[PDB]
């Protein structure tokens, strides 16, 4: 029975409504400010139990973020491993949001980075799936996946590199132990980069960017600094998705058509992220699991909140 | 040329004296109180380094350990990696000294759990030697020992099982990538006892204990939860020190004798790790370093600091 533990963050989001991204040097003045949960675990969590599977969620806040382990629990995700710390703020993110641009985020880090002493035993047996990405201590982020490629049978494991990983960690990283890497085209560009590769599909044309996004991920496959054992779903924003599983072709899917003007994509990543995890443990096939992951994250993307956007099954 | 990364703690040693360790619901007066540097990291670099290696320290301190960062580099410890860490304290070992029995010792991780936001690279690349104990995020010592192992050529690392690891911590523990485990024979029972066995050698008596530690480590060495690539080193007290590398014969040489009394042995098996790494650094025979190891320790048990009585090469 599919069980998936998300070790990761949590976030007070707060979006600072402007009318461009703040230049070096300049002061300007927000016209809104809005606070909403979030992190990448938190929404990637949320997304998972929106869908319908069993997730636990394995990080800290502080006393100032029990409203968010209580979204979290209304909406079905365990909590037990949640830490409430005390003398520490939860983790924040603060997003410039744009009126005519991308967003642009600055993380506090705060309780994402806090570990217990002493080290307890942290044991995966419940689990059959591990999400991790990268806004707490990547030393953290390693054990849970070694530990989970480790395993008897080894966990399916899915990784989303986000914030971005230095390009020497990227070459260090076990890649081994991982069954899922999930990148947007401009995280697939890093990780090429990090690798020697001259490919960059992060700088393609969007008519250009599912064929250079497909060679790169069929290169990063081959790559000696990877591993030939990681599947890699590659987000194109409006223009699709990728999926390729070890050996085979890569797969295209088109995103879903809108039904509501395009509001806020932030978590809208995260949406997909839970949505794909939540239907390699549902026993779906992949071409199904991906087909509603696109309706799912199209639902999220009209909507303002990382968490509250994520939709329910249908 | 050889250098040695310590990746481990700091702590402000608090020595209370006492007529005995205090039991449950009892009040006891202390009668004196003495602070001194210590922590398993500090204690380890300061042996390092007064033993004539070159060696780094890694790991955080609060503003209140400044004196300790300054104690270690007068010796020539070097400390661009050990952070001073704003809002925190330096970790703090609450030491029992007991005027008629062992001491007991409460940790209090502070800075010690401390990792910094984002993750940055850590490169090995300067480094031939790795000593890690455990009284930091396990996570962040199983990076460390993970990364020596890895890289071309292996470092050589030698882990201090210190404070112990939960059983099921030792059973998933790296050993392949460790070159040198340092125990004490009660710590070569934990992990004994953690891998199936029923041989306890913190149990023997001492006339058996030589015997007893002996077979212990032949059947730690072929134990499937352990590796047979580690050397290890079981400290007996003044019982003496077995060594034993894969493979070979396990020797034993008898403590130096004694020229002046024994005051306290808190870091006498610091200063012996430190040591033992320095004469691995120093190109010694391995009988010649462990030699020397214990003409240190045993001038370090006559005095009463665990980083203050730590000899020169001498």
């Amino acid at each position: 029975s599919s069980r998936c533990l998300v070790r990761g963050s949590v976030n007070i989001d707060e979006f600072f409504h402007l009318p461009h991204i703040v230049r070096p040097g300049e002061t300007i003045s927000s016209t809104g400010l809005t606070k909403r949960a979030g992190g990448k675990g938190a929404n990637q969590a949320f997304a998972v139990a929106r869908a319908g599977g069993q997730v636990e969620l394995d990080g800290a806040i502080g006393d100032d973020g029990i409203w968010v382990k209580e979204m979290l629990e209304s909406a079905g995700v365990g909590t037990d491993k949640l830490k409430i710390v005390k003398d520490e703020v939860t983790g924040r993110a603060v997003i410039q949001s744009a009126a005519d641009g991308e967003n642009s985020i600055v993380l506090h880090a705060g309780a994402n980075y806090y570990l217990p002493s002493p080290t307890p035993t942290t044991s995966l047996a419940t689990y059959t799936h591990l999400l991790v990405q990268n806004e707490v201590p990547l030393s953290s982020t390693l054990a849970y996946l070694t530990a989970a490629g480790q395993s008897s049978p080894p966990l399916t494991s899915v990784f989303n590199p986000s914030p971005m990983l230095t390009p020497a960690q990227l070459r260090e990283f076990p890649w081994k132990h991982l069954s899922w890497l999930i990148v947007n085209e401009g995280e697939l560009g890093d990780l090429l980069l990090a690798f020697g590769s001259s490919a960059n599909p992060g700088e393609a044309k969007e008519d250009e960017l599912q064929a250079k996004a497909s060679a790169g991920i069929l290169e990063l496959h081959e790559n000696d600094y990877f591993s030939k054992n990681v599947g890699i779903i590659c987000t194109l924003g409006a223009k699709g998705i990728l999926c390729y599983e070890p050996g085979k072709e890569v797969g295209y899917l088109p995103a879903a058509k809108l039904q509501n003007p395009v509001k806020d994509t932030t978590g809208a990543g995260d949406c997909f992220a839970g949505y794909f995890v939540a239907g390699l443990m549902s026993g779906k096939s992949l071409q199904d699991a991906l087909k509603t992951c696109l309706v799912a994250c199209g639902i999220c993307v009209e909507n303002e909140g990382a968490m509250e956007s994520v939709p329910t099954l249908n």
